[PDB]
């Protein structure tokens, strides 16, 4: 009775570990952009839920960076590529910038003019947790190169929920934090040496943070930080700013793709991860 | 009863498949040579046992390519690097060239001036199988660039036992074949587009054949053939030929290393493999 349970538990653990080890590597190439829709103002965000059961593919959409509390939900990708019909939901507080994420059926965003991370339910429409990001800048203090109140950037990867911000103690450099997806508590922090005001955008792939150089023109992935080894490396992986302005750029584990907001348009990039043995 | 046994069998199959998919990949670089021993004539063949019981790291040594029938049984690497004591075992027939292999508990070799593959026991000292390679050249008609009656090359990888030869029907190009480790029967054959007489050496990592361009001077991995997709590609992977003339270069999956014979010296290379996800 107990021996077979131990055997199946070991089997599940080994399957999970081996499939996670084969899941990702290091990025080496970014594909050409693919445009889905043209809507909204030049600044905004759009994403999908990674931990969603297959067959939902609900696209969440947000327009504006200063004063907005309306989020759009499209019931399918085909309902977002062509159909202009959506469901509008109202947030208790307006967000700042495009550094919001959707994960585990809830939206993580930043409160207006404050360093407060808020978890909001998109199904029950209620509030659970409103925590404070310890030692983080707000109100265009440590924004990206394009600005627009992007001081806090929330993302997810195969390991969980991460927040990229900057600390006055760490000059103005990029600081990575791993957050509990329930209590929004600090688990582990990595303090890098790349300034956030000269970044423009950043994303995380399964534990490695890739930081862009600029936002318009010759955009390229300039910086890489490995939190497991706590090391850094200057790369030169290039991509293409087709519409000459990038405001949001996030990595979505399930689709293994980079969702991007290109000058008021919704675009996708494809990553090329390699593993060395 | 049956359900848990089926679950255990599925767990074993998935573990084996996932560890084999995480094992090897496309070769990307070769490290500097490491010399272990200096003995014998300029041409010879030394190799280890991939599928061996733990605690049996016995190396196998052979000198000459024409009429020698004595093999050496240095029981340990420390007993081979420094100790000059060995056990000499006789063969029923002398070998041709430096292309032989030691797999599991037997040795596969070629029988004098014939296209005959012989399986010989290194413990019971008898013959179980002696077959003929179909349409394979012999007696210095489809040798390597260095000659020396290396018309048939035998190697092992994570998939099993492979033979590289050449066929009159396929001009003088390299032909790969998968052999049964027990019955020495042809399982599947692959046609490549690289002539064998201009090759010099070849080795298989896992289902991919890498072919060198020369034997003394500027040596590099020049050709690659994927038998799973049956596609060829010309690559440029230099490796350093420290001691001029090379005679044998084979791959060991257990150590994941290239064993080589460089002008009477025994050398080791540690390979680097990468996988794209
Ligand atoms: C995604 O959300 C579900 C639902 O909230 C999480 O399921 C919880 O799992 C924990 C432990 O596995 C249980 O203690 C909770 O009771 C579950 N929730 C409910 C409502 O039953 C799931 O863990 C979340 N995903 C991740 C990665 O945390
Ligand atoms: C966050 O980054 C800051 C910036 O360097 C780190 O602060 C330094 O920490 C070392 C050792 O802890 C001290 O010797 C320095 O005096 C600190 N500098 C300043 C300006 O206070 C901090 O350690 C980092 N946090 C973590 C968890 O690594
Ligand atoms: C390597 O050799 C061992 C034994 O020398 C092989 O083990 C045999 O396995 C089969 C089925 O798995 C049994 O029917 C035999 O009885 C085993 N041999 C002995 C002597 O007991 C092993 O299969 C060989 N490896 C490969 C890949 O074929
Ligand atoms: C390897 O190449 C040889 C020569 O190109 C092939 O032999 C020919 O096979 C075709 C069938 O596809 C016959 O029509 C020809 O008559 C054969 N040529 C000769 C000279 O006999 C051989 O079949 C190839 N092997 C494989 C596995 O594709
Ligand atoms: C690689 C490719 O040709 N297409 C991929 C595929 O995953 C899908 O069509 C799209 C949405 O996820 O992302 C991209
Ligand atoms: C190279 O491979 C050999 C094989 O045993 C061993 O010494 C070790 O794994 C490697 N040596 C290095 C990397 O110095
Ligand atoms: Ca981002
Ligand atoms: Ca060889």
């Amino acid at each position: 009775y107990d021996e077979l349970q131990s055997r199946v538990s070991n089997l599940e653990e080994r399957l999970r570990a081996c499939m996670q080890k084969l899941a990702c590597g290091k990025l080496t190439g970014i594909s050409d952009p693919v445009t889905v829709k043209t809507s909204g103002s030049r600044f905004g965000s759009w994403m999908t839920d990674p931990l969603a059961p297959e067959g939902d593919n609900r696209v969440w959409y947000m327009d504006g960076y200063h004063n907005n509390r309306f989020v759009r939900e499209y019931k399918s990708m085909v309902d977002f590529m062509n159909t202009d019909n959506f469901t509008s939901h109202r947030l208790p507080h307006p967000w700042s910038g495009t550094g919001q994420v959707v994960y585990n059926g809830s939206i993580y965003f930043n409160k207006f003019q404050s360093h407060i991370i808020i978890r909001f339910d998109l199904k029950t429409e209620t509030i659970l947790k409103t925590r404070s990001l310890d030692y983080a800048g707000y109100n265009n203090m440590y924004h990206y190169a394009w600005g627009g109140h992007s001081d806090i950037d929330l993302m997810v990867d195969e390991n969980g929920l991460w927040a990229v911000y900057a600390t006055n103690q760490n000059a103005g450099n990029i600081v990575i934090s791993k957050l509990d997806p329930v209590s929004l508590q600090i688990l582990q922090t990595w303090n890098t040496s790349y300034p956030k005001r000269s970044a423009g955008e950043a994303f995380i792939i399964c534990g490695t943070l890739y930081v862009t150089n600029g936002y318009s023109g010759g955009t390229k992935v300039h910086y890489a930080y490995q939190t497991n080894a706590s090391t850094y490396e200057y790369i030169d992986i290039p991509f293409q700013n087709k519409y000459s302005h990038i405001s949001m750029l996030d990595y979505n584990p399930k689709d293994r793709a980079l969702y991007a907001w290109n000058n008021g348009h919704q675009t996708l990039y494809n990553v090329t991860l390699f593993h060395v043995i």
